[PDB]
DNA sequence: CCGACGTCGCATCAGC
DNA sequence: GCTGATGCGA
DNA sequence: GTCGG
């Protein structure tokens, strides 16, 4: 609909989310409560009654409650007891942090580290990643306009082709698929001589080159097929500077290139409801194959890809630009 | 009544 | 020293 | 928390 036809609801069912993931450790109330949001946040009209809920695909009775009693009342009692509750509202804000999770920020508040002041503290209980996220946590929550994403772009396939103009560098996620606006970047690498079958440092490289030309200022965590980090345009001789920002490189097979890019171009939500219609067509994809199903649901070898669209054409579906792959 | 709820690479911790 | 398990972000 | 075997 619009974001706001049933806001309050998806926001509150978003809080309790985040909650039961951060604070009270249950993954799977967590996606329960996400997957409620998400439906009710496309059923175009203004819900009535939690019974009204209760008819779309994941909403369930507790669910159905909270929204009568958000209704009758514009609150949750058990959310507004939370939010003043001060060791839960601690350990769900610190996961706001990249590098803490939900056991971590649970140590730290239970150790009397509650904020970003007590972090800043406290550097010796921090690791190597959660000292970044501390760092630069304006920055990452910082959304990035696509004039400077293009200019991250410029500067990646730039630096790629200098060290080995064999490679292949291609920016995936939310900028393939065309957005106004990106969290991060993602960029999928690839090079002749590393294959599913078979150069030792094909990924280090290309990191050592966007550091020394002063993009990559950070490292989160780096292996040799996919490196996370911190990277920042370059500013101009009085100009304000630019906001750190998240950037992940990854290096996929060449043979295997388009199931990487089809993968993580996503969305999530379209991958999810994508390899779910495989699944039932008795296919399966992840990140590197797709693989038929065996009558019994087991699934055999890899299948000849040579385009996005072949692993479209397999599993019954209308090939799909990019930017209708919102979901 | 009760088990499922995607999968992966990397950093770090537990334990031998 | 090492392997296996868990945390984390995605 | 929700769904379904
Ligand atoms: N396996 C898996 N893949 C995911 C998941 N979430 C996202 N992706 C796979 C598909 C994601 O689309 C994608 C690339 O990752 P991002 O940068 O995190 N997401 P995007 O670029 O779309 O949004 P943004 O503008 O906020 O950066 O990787 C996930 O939870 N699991
Ligand atoms: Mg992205
Ligand atoms: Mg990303
Ligand atoms: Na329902
Ligand atoms: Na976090």
């Amino acid at each position: 609909p619009q974001e706001t036809l049933n806001g309050g609801i998806t926001d509150m069912l978003t809080e309790l989310a985040n909650f039961e993931k951060n604070v009270s450790q249950a993954i799977h109330k967590y996606n329960a409560y996400r997957k409620a949001a998400s439906v009710i946040a496309k059923y175009p009209h203004k819900i009535k009654s939690g019974a009204e809920a209760k008819k779309l695909p994941g909403v369930g009775t507790k669910i159905a409650e909270k929204i009568d009693e958000f209704l009758a009342t514009g609150k949750l009692r058990k959310l507004e007891k939370i939010r003043q509750d001060d060791t839960s509202s601690s350990i769900n804000f610190l996961t706001r942090v990249s590098g803490i999770g939900p056991s971590a920020a649970r140590k730290f508040v239970d150790e009397g580290i509650k904020t970003l002041e007590d972090l800043r503290k406290n550097e010796d209980k921090l690791n190597h990643h959660q000292r970044i996220g501390l760092k630069y946590f304006g920055d990452f929550e910082k959304r990035i306009p696509r004039e400077e994403m293009l200019q991250m772009q410029d500067i990646v396939l730039n630096e790629v082709k200098k060290v080995d103009s064999e490679y292949i560098a291609t920016v995936c996620g939310s900028f393939r698929r065309g957005a106004e606006s990106s969290g991060d970047m993602d960029v999928l690498l690839t090079h002749p001589s590393f294959t599913s079958e078979s150069q030792p440092k094909l990924l280090h490289q290309v990191v050592e080159q966007l550091q020394k030309v002063h993009f990559i200022t950070d490292t989160l965590s780096k292996g040799e097929t996919k490196f996370m980090g911190v990277c920042q345009l370059p500013s101009k001789n009085d100009e304000k500077e630019y906001p750190h920002r998240r950037i992940d490189i990854r290096l996929i097979p060449k043979d295997q290139y388009y199931c990487g890019v089809l993968y993580f171009t996503g969305s999530d939500i379209f991958n999810k409801n994508m390899r779910a219609h495989a699944l039932e067509k008795g296919f399966t994809i992840n990140e590197y194959t797709i693989r038929p199903l065996g009558v019994t649901g087991v699934a055999g070898e890899p299948l000849p890809v040579d385009s996005e669209k072949d692993i479209f054409d397999y599993i019954q579906w209308k090939y799909r630009e990019p930017k209708d792959r919102s979901e």
